[PDB]
């Protein structure tokens, strides 16, 4: 029956979680749904300085070693520096080769998927939208001058909603 | 007030406060408590499982032939599940000799069993809590109703998430 605004609805959420009519964690989830439109990917991304990239001409042995030591399943791919990103590569794709012979035989370029670039200030709501309807759940966050601000994956948006898992 | 929140959420759609997409996701959040895992699980007949005594070379061959990253690991029949195996752990293992010399049991994680009737909300609670990613749905007799993963619940909140 009643009529309410976004601010009033967030207040009723706080007042029905201090009420016990809903769980603290169901509150935090629905609240998180609401804050997605106000979060820029910048606030949730992995920034350039902490990310693990690899060069297109490296070998698939090199990718395997990178997975073993930093444990990141999916890895951006650059040519000259990290500001010239040429695609993305997934460690599980190694399994289709998984031959101590074949791996040193091919370059990461041979398994690199085309890259998805979002501007540094897109909101998590739009990014969830864009990522869900795409086979690559990982976008490159780009700064205002064309450089690589960082990287952002769907599981990060997911965690924003639900919380940390894995 | 639980019915009150249920109703003012739809009202908040009507007062322009939230998009129908946001209200759809929030109705999904609310309807997690009322959805049983049977409604979302993959059942035995659609399932891909592997013996614990098989070799990691066998695991890899399975993965090639079927593309499933998570595999329930069973002992005698698929009604006696003893864990889950993750293809990614295969990447940690020496192509030549380490796969013919090790078996699936070396990499299986202990399983998580949920009743067939359990709701999604409690499933999500217990998965986030135990920090597992896949559970084995049992039937009232001990058999295997199917398997269910976190991304099932997630998509049940936010929509199909196509790899
Ligand atoms: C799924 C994530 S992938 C991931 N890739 C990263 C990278 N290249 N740099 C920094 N953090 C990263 N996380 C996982 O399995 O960890
Ligand atoms: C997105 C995550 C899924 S997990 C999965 N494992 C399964 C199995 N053993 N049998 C039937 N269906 C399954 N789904 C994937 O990696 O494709």
């Amino acid at each position: 029956t009643p009529l309410v605004s976004e601010e009033e609805l967030k207040l009723i959420l706080a007042g029905a979680e201090e009420s016990g009519a809903i769980q603290p964690q169901e509150e935090e989830m629905i609240h998180s749904i609401l804050e997605l439109e106000e979060t820029p990917v910048r606030e949730i991304m992995t920034p350039r300085v902490e990310m693990v990239a690899i060069e297109d001409e490296a070998t698939l042995e090199d990718l395997l070693a990178l997975y073993r030591e930093h444990r990141y399943s999916r890895v951006p791919v650059y040519r000259e520096s990290v500001d010239h990103i040429v695609g993305v590569a997934y460690a599980k794709d190694l399994l289709d080769y998984y031959a101590e012979e074949d791996l040193k035989g091919r370059t990461v370029a041979s398994i690199t998927h085309p890259p998805y670039f979002v501007p540094e200030n897109m909101d998590a709501w739009s990014l969830l939208k864009e990522l869900r309807r795409r086979k690559v759940h990982m976008a490159i966050v780009v700064d205002e001058f064309g450089g690589t601000a960082g990287l952002v994956i769907l599981e990060d948006v997911i965690e924003e909603i639900v919380g940390e898992i894995y």
